[PDB]
């Protein structure tokens, strides 16, 4: 335990706060899976485990150049060995100050040019080689191969650059069917590397992993990969799938009491389907995607460079600059941020695909931050015919003039509007700030067209509020970019929209002054007060057509429940906890 207010128990750690106003402000970071699962540069950071997959084309591999792997195991590649054809192979690389490759100035120079504002690396991926100088665990980079504290040396490198630090840590998987194709031994040690440890040593080792790590580089975000508590994703090993209950809730008491004596605001996160933490104090991360609609309470979604592997093989292939900045917009539009994985070479080199990705999207931050960082999602996250299909695993969006992407200062006057391409007839049409959503643009004082560099704006050449849609009429095409930005200057706040399918509720006694406007879907009040209004403050509620609107107490929709239809409404000051709407 460590001193804080924090006890291993639900009640105690679910007052943590889960994603802090820092997080919500970054809204883009980069990791990287490198590590001794690089080494062989075949397949995909799961070599450690397919290549001993019974007829899998890793282990015909794993035979053809190093030998069976019965005979030439992992930690072969961990403690080095000669390979078949005669070369020593091992996950050893070499500062490029003492004469290798491995120049970690440089990665962390491409990524803060990036515009990350939170880096890192894998501490430990699946494989149970620990990247820092641990005592609990032997096999680590530290007293084998490069002898070098990789984590503690790419924390000096992320603080020095001026980035928060985020660990990502996947060692929970290890001993719950990772090795399950691995031959049995009896050896105490290579148990500990292949999780073939007591079920109660390896959670106590997950949780002793996460401390020594937590203590050594003090990271801002513990990224945790599945098998804390996700059945179903184990496959068929003899395994509950899970952490024990008691390590989770004692390894996040831990980091948020390190965190209360840190004196600073840390962020924990869990797989969306990983059932092991909750969305009270952690963060639910979305993998290779994210949700189709706008998703509160604030969550994250961890992406990769390539659709093939997290860490390098050789005829890799890697997404494009588009397709990772149009994503990002997304996700920022639907109150979550981004977290790109890179992937290194075995010998620590940043290849020259991955740097002009990482480039391009530093060009499109430097020159836009202002609409993404510090931001908050809006009402509406967008317009346009393009649009996600909706969860994890979906693919990158890729969109063009036709769609817009939305984001709001935090005083809610300044709405940011983020075109996917640039209109070949110079126009741009906002459908929800139209006449028919009963939108006022009185209050509207400016409309600007953002130029080459930060600060640099052109007035739009002319606009127009039409019953169907606000028409903007756009200026001379700055310097070419991925997608153009357009900001909104309000005075008094950001019009209130009334959805076409939704309704639209105010702290008031009327359609006036701070208000949500909500589409069909079911909003719990956690979601209506990161809204911006916590619903025992509702006070007029207003329906579009044949939208029926399901009043409730509670703040999970569970109990009594009165009803509304189309037309206005005013609910009594304390009487909505959820609303769901329906038809
Ligand atoms: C491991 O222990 C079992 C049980 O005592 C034994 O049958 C087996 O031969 C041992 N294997 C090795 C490699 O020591
Ligand atoms: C989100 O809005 C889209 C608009 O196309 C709608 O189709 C979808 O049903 C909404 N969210 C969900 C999944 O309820
Ligand atoms: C944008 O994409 C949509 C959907 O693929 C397509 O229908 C439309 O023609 C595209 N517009 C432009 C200007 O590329
Ligand atoms: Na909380």
């Amino acid at each position: 335990q460590a001193s804080g207010p924090y006890e291993a128990t639900w009640e105690s750690t679910d007052k943590h706060i889960a994603s802090p106003e820092w997080f919500r402000d970054a809204k883009f970071g980069v990791y990287w899976h490198w590590g001794a699962f690089t080494t062989p540069q075949y397949a995909s950071e799961w070599y450690p485990r397919n290549m001993y997959e019974p007829g899998s084309d890793q282990r015909k591999h794993h035979t053809e150049t190093y030998g069976p792997p019965e005979e030439w195991g992992y930690a072969n590649f961990i403690n080095g060995a000669d390979d078949l054809k005669g070369n020593f192979v091992q996950f050893k690389p070499v500062l490029s100050s003492k004469g290798g490759e491995f120049d970690p100035e440089a990665i962390i120079k491409a990524v803060k040019a990036s515009g990350a504002k939170f880096a890192g690396p894998v501490g430990e991926h699946h494989d149970g080689y620990s990247m820092w100088d641990s005592k609990v665990n032997e096999w680590n980079s530290v007293k084998r191969g490069p002898k070098l504290d990789l984590v503690k040396l790419w924390a000096d490198l992320v603080r020095k650059n001026g980035m928060k630090l985020v660990v990502a840590m996947h060692q929970a998987y290890n001993y719950n069917g990772f090795y399950e194709w691995a031959p049995k031994t009896n050896d105490t040690s290579l148990k500990k590397l292949l999780g073939q440890l007591s079920r109660e040593e390896s959670d106590q080792l997950w949780f002793d992993k996460h401390r020594e790590m937590l203590d050594h580089v003090q990271p801002d975000i513990i990224w945790n990969d599945f098998s804390l508590d996700s059945p179903g994703y184990c496959a068929d090993f003899d395994g509950p799938c899970a952490v024990a209950e008691k390590k989770r809730l004692e390894f996040l008491a831990y980091y948020f009491n390190r965190a209360v004596e840190w004196n600073k605001e840390v962020v924990t996160t869990h797989k969306h389907f990983d059932v092991g933490f909750r969305d009270t104090s952690t963060v639910s991360d979305y993998e290779r995607g994210g949700p189709a609609n706008i998703t509160r309470p604030y969550w994250l979604t961890d992406d990769a460079i390539s659709a093939s592997s997290w860490s390098y093989t050789v005829g890799i292939q890697y997404y494009s600059s588009k397709a990772m900045v149009h994503s990002l917009l997304d996700r920022i539009s639907k109150n979550g941020n981004m977290l790109l994985n890179i992937s290194p070479t075995a010998v620590g080199v940043l290849p020259d695909e991955q740097l002009k990705v990482l480039q391009d999207i530093g060009d499109f931050l430097g020159r836009y931050g202002e609409s993404v960082f510090s931001t908050r999602a809006w009402d509406i996250y967008g317009e346009g015919p393009n649009q996600v299909t909706g969860g994890s695993f979906t693919a990158p969006l890729q969109g063009n003039s036709s769609d817009i992407r939305f984001t709001r200062n935090k005083d809610a006057n300044v709405l940011y509007a983020t075109v996917l391409g640039w209109p070949d007839d110079k126009h741009v049409s906002i459908a929800s700030l139209g006449s028919d959503a009963l939108v006022d643009l009185k209050s509207l004082k400016s409309i600007e067209l953002l130029g080459d560099k930060a600060g640099e704006y052109e007035q739009v050449s002319d606009w127009k509020q039409t019953k169907d849609a606000l028409e903007i009429s756009l200026p001379a095409k700055p310097a070419e970019s991925l997608a153009y930005v357009l900001k909104l200057t309000f005075d008094g706040g950001i019009p209130v929209p009334q959805p076409k399918i939704g309704a639209s509720v105010f702290s008031a006694t009327s359609a006036t002054g701070r208000g949500v406007s909500l589409g069909l879907g079911d909003f719990s009040e956690e979601f209506l007060t990161e809204a911006g209004l916590k619903p025992d403050t509702i006070r007029f509620i207003r329906v579009s057509s044949g939208t029926k609107l399901t009043v409730y107490s509670t703040g999970d929709l569970s109990g009594d429940s009165k009803e509304l239809d189309a037309g206005e409404h005013k609910v009594e000051e304390g009487s909505v906890g959820s609303i769901t709407i329906s038809k």
